[PDB]
């Protein structure tokens, strides 16, 4: 019995960890179909000849699946037991509810497909079919094996607190890119809209309300999250940051694979270090929270507002502070968004809304 | 789901907060024993009179002009109110060689051991072992009940280490030679009738770590050489386990007994509003740093004695007592403690052969005390 794995988004960082791990168990997995968006096109080609696998997707016009709409053919066609969605964006919804109704195992890279899809993609999946490959949903699926549910207080999620610890407003008014880890993922960390999205997953998977979900800054990002329970009992899962960790979880779940990555060392000193998010400075996740209360197609909202604005901002039309700020305006605007979407088209449209209400804020900002 | 709880030892501190514990959660438990030694009478008749509870024991053969009423009373009482009261767990909290009977008495009923008792762990641990089921003995110290919770994160073969955290001691940092001319008072021990001046030094010594590798072998079944201790001075994370996929968990929790002891007399359940949890409002830090094993010896010692096996860890503990008790009374130094165990164990052979009843744990222990009093007397 060896699980075979469909790799979406193949080339980035995800997916070519996600192969080294495939590689290395042979005896667990094997790999029958890859897919990815073609900006890395060398890299295709050469885990090709590596894996020797040609049932592959482009989604750029050898290749059986060229299109637009390339993975989802893929997905929909090929006989597999667990679909690794690691496709970035928006690019990857429709293939996450094709991956669902195949039945197969969905480890999900692509959160937002969940916090964009919300209720639609939870009527797609069976309970345990997803399976998240974020290190903060793996720990607190590790951790929650600590108990029952009804003895769960708090699901506490860690945030590294991005490069801008200690920062105020005004000194963010002047932050480039670069600063902010980027170049005209690791830009929504430095915003903490990546624990906003974390938020919105966590509550979307586990059911846990939103008051009952905390968010802790912890900047050696070692405790990757941890699960507070009715008795005072906090249980925490921890590991130097490698993704071949969760991953190789998500993939081989509920089995362990040994060896996947180095467990910490306590032969050396060292310090995990806790503090208090700046929820002044930084209202991300708070704003998550809003929108989750709301429903519906607001986390849709949330996320589409979020990349449009940060996508001005990596082209300089805006200054750093106004991304979170513009997230914020267009919620606040979209009363007409907490209805439950029927279908795919319903999300589509709450996205194409929010992006065109951030264009418009942009255009003033 | 009523558990039936029987508390033995239920004077100290242990068994004092296990009745609050379930004083407060009185639809999930029911107190159906107690027991206690004898000088401790008027303290258990002051439970008696608070609890309702009748079915009481005066666990020695002391306060005997005073027993009248009592139903059970002398040595080994406490066993037998085990032996004939119907309960779903014991939760064991006597002190010394007076608990171990009793657990062997509490297994044998098929009751759930919530175990306190480090004598039934440490001296007659091939014994307890034998008569228990897996999953029969739930651990009450901070430390095992961590590793208990964390080891729920995989099964049996995805085990790769176990690490016991431990606050350092005093002597955290000391040089060898720093430590040669410590007193008693500096590793914070202070006259008093009781255990406390002894578990202080252990403390000092880190023989206490020492015997909780030993208990964490015999608890759950790990190889001595998977068992680690790592320096952590805060003492809010309380043990973690390592998987073989590199992933850690950790139990963390201000240090609150009532925590463990909930855990231990409703496992596998939680028990709502145990002791406060975690407060991450506050900034805080969790530092970790190696034991230095050069000047804190005990540890790796215990490992020794622990793979030696049979009555091993009995000798060990019983020259530790031995040792401890003269360094406390100003006739050796600090770090003639440790020097004698490894003395004692290094005759010791003849105790490697597993006990065949708690008589051959007795005579270790015995056999232990005198060569320890020997080498004592010879400084
Ligand atoms: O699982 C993870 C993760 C954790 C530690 C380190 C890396 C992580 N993933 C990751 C980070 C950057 C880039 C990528 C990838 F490129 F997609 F692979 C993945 N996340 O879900 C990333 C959230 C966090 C994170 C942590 C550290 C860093 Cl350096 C970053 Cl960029 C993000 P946060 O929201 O700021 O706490």
């Amino acid at each position: 019995g060896r699980l075979r794995v469909v790799v979406l988004g193949s080339t980035g960082s995800i997916g070519t960890q996600a192969l080294q791990v495939i590689a290395d168990n042979p005896d667990r997995f094997e790999v029958v179909g890859l897919a990815a968006g073609g900006a890395h096109l060398d890299t295709l080609l050469r885990q090709r000849a590596q894996t020797g696998v040609t049932n592959i997707a482009v989604a750029d016009e050898d290749i059986p699946y060229h299109g637009s709409d390339a993975a989802t053919r893929l997905v929909e066609q090929t006989e597999a037991d667990v679909v690794l969605n690691a496709l970035v964006g928006a690019l990857g919804l429709r293939p996450t509810l094709a991956a669902l109704k195949t039945g197969a195992r969905l480890a999900l890279a692509n959160k937002e497909s969940l916090v964009a899809g919300g209720s639609l993609v939870l009527r797609a999946a069976r309970p345990g079919q997803i399976v998240p490959v974020d290190s903060e949903h793996s720990a607190l699926a590790q951790c929650l094996r600590g108990g029952t549910p009804d003895e769960v207080a708090k699901l506490v999620l860690t945030a590294s607190g991005g490069p801008f610890r200690g920062w105020s407003a005004a000194d963010l008014e002047h932050v480039t890119p670069e600063q902010a880890g980027a170049h005209p993922n690791t830009l929504n960390s430095a915003s903490l809209v990546n624990k906003g999205l974390e938020v919105i997953e966590t509550h979307l998977l586990f059911g846990i309300p939103y008051d009952r979900i905390d968010v802790v800054v912890h900047p050696q990002s070692i405790i990757h999250s941890m699960v507070t329970f009715i008795d005072g009992s906090t249980i925490a899962q921890a590991s130097p940051p490698d993704m071949k960790l969760p991953i190789s979880l998500a993939l081989g779940w509920p089995r362990r694979v040994s060896g996947a990555a180095a467990a910490c060392d306590f032969h050396t000193a060292s310090s995990w270090e806790f503090e208090p998010l700046d929820t002044d400075v930084f209202p991300a996740v708070e704003l998550a929270r809003q929108a989750g209360v709301a429903g519906g197609c607001m986390t849709a909202v949330y996320n589409a507002a979020n990349e449009e604005a940060a996508a001005a901002f990596l082209a300089g039309r805006i200054g750093f502070p106004a991304i979170v700020g513009i997230i914020a305006d267009v919620l606040h605007a979209a009363d007409q968004w907490a209805v439950e979407p029927a279908t795919v088209d319903d999300v589509l449209d709450a996205q194409r809304w929010a992006r065109e209400r951030a264009q418009r804020a942009v255009s003033g900002m």
